[PDB]
């Protein structure tokens, strides 16, 4: 008889995650993402409207304009950004 939660498949992003269309919503120090949408309390360009095949829906980690690593800004009036808590596909290889 299982003893263990139902085992959970890790979210990952392959390349820089520009193709990254997932849920994650939280940085790398566990902080919650501000919606792409919303311009508080960080105002910013990453809109919907400006990169409107980038996936930038809800809070999710995006990576729109190509940089490092899937981000979000964050809602925390004291952290603007942060690359999200997420490893590449190919870490587990």
């Amino acid at each position: 008889a299982p003893t263990e939660q139902r085992p959970g498949v890790q979210e990952c992003y392959h390349g820089n995650g520009q193709s990254y269309r997932g849920t994650y919503s939280t940085t790398v120090t566990g902080r919650t993402c501000q919606a792409w949408s919303s311009m508080t309390p960080h105002s910013h360009s990453r809109t919907p409207e400006y990169y409107p095949n980038a996936g930038l829906i809800m809070n999710y980690c995006r990576n729109p304009d190509a940089v490092a690593a899937p981000y979000c800004y964050t809602r925390d009036p004291g952290v603007r950004w942060e690359y999200c808590n997420l490893t590449q596909c190919s870490d587990a290889e």
